[PDB]
Formats: structure tokens, C-alpha cells, sequence
């Protein structure tokens, strides 16, 4: 079987993997930010 | 109503918006990369 | 290279773009609705 | 417990459910469109 | 047209459908869990 | 600050984390399945 299409599949899979890794990072930051805001609200609930 | 929780909502919404903007960017790149690989396969279909 | 597969790629990309545009719209409405409910809860926190 | 926050939760959950239903619809159409393009490519593979 | 690629498309579509069904299940559980935590917070708001 | 809401946040975050872990698993399997079908198509391209 062809090394050539095998190589483009290597590229394709790597691209997908990076998209996976990227999407995980963004969602992580989203939750990190909204979690910080929530934890802040908590301190201003037990005080005001 | 309180400026304070209003401000944390400002932060929360901004965080969500950035997560939206971020997720759009990643998905765009994913498709850009897999599209390039596909278009390359096309040239190596009409030739080999 | 073939206009034909080039055209089907035109269709494919347009379909993907619409799916992108569509998914953005739904998520926007989701957040719009849940944001309204949250802002309502806020008024019934500073009052009751 | 309060009927009021219970009601806003009713609204919130309904909004989420609609977002779910909506996202499912968009993704379905995405795949329907890209599937049609693929099946078309198949006929123009076994012929040209 | 070929039964063979027709069959692999059968497999592909079934795989996608399972991924759809799976993603729906996970998101459902996510919301079920976070909804339970929210409803619990409600009881400890009207009491403490 | 209250151990109680701190604990429910522990639960909430754990639930979200599981949803993350779950969604990653489903998407992984989706791609594993569609990748296998693609690699099979490749062998039936270089032969038939
Ligand atoms: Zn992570
Ligand atoms: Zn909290
Ligand atoms: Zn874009
Ligand atoms: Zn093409
Ligand atoms: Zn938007
Ligand atoms: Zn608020
Ligand atoms: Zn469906
Ligand atoms: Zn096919
Ligand atoms: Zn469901
Ligand atoms: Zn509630
Ligand atoms: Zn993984
Ligand atoms: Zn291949």
C-alpha cells in the first residue's frame, strides 16, 4: 500500500489530535474562568 | 441592584464569550488543516 | 484538475460552514435564555 | 421551598433542553448534507 | 454501484450514530449531576 | 467560609470533570471507528 496516502493520513490524524488538544485547552480555560467567578461570588455571599 | 454581582456577571459573560471565540478558532483550524490534506489527496488522485 | 470534485467540495465546505453558523446560533440562544433566567434570579435575590 | 426559584429552574431546564434539541438538529443536518455529497462522489467514482 | 463501499458507509454511518448517541448520554449525565448539585444548594439556601 | 457549599462545589467540579473525561472517550471512539473504516477503504482502493 502507498506510503503517500499513508503520509497524508499521518498529517490528517495529527491535525485532528491537535484540534482535540486545542478544544480541551479552551474548555479548560472556560471552566477555570467561570469557576473563579463562582468562587468569588461565594466570598461575597458569606459576607454580603 | 448590586454593582458587584453585576460586575462578576460582566466577567462571567466575557469569559464565556472568549471560550466561544476560542472554540470557533480551534474548529476553524481543524477544518483548515483537514481541508488542506483533502485538497492534497485530490491532486494525487487525478495524477496517481 | 476536475471541476466536478471541486464543485462537490464547494458544496461540502458550504454545508460545514452552515453547520458552524447554525451551531453558533443555537449556543448563542442557549446562553441568552440561561442568562435571562440568571439575571431574573438576581432581582429575586436582592428582594427576596 | 420556594415555588419561584422552582419556576426559574423550570425555565432554565427547558432552555437547556431546547439547546440540546437544537444542537442535535444542526448536527443531524450537517451530517445529512456531507453524507449526500459523499454519496454523490461515490457515483462519480464508479463512473469517472 | 459497489456493495463494498456501500457496506463501509453502512459501518461509518453506524459509527457516527453511536458517537451521537454516546455524546447525548454523556451530556445528559453531566446535566443530571450538576442539576442535582444545584437543587441541593437550593435546599441549603432556603434553610442556611 | 462554609464547608458545605465548598463540598457541593467539590461535587460539581467532579461531575464536570467526569463529563469532560466522558466526552473525550466518546469522541476518541468515534474517530477510532471512522478511522478504521477509512483505512479499510484504502486497502480496497489500492486493490479494487
Ligand atoms: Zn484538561
Ligand atoms: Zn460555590
Ligand atoms: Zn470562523
Ligand atoms: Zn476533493
Ligand atoms: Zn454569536
Ligand atoms: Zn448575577
Ligand atoms: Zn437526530
Ligand atoms: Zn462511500
Ligand atoms: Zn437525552
Ligand atoms: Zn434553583
Ligand atoms: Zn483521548
Ligand atoms: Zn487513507
Amino acid at each position: 500500500s502507498s506510503l503517500l496516502e499513508k503520509g497524508l493520513d499521518g498529517a490528517k490524524k495529527a491535525v485532528g489530535g491537535l484540534g482535540k488538544l486545542g478544544k480541551d485547552a479552551v474548555e479548560d480555560l472556560e471552566s477555570v474562568g467561570k469557576g473563579a467567578v463562582h468562587d468569588v461570588k461565594d466570598v461575597l455571599d458569606s459576607v454580603l
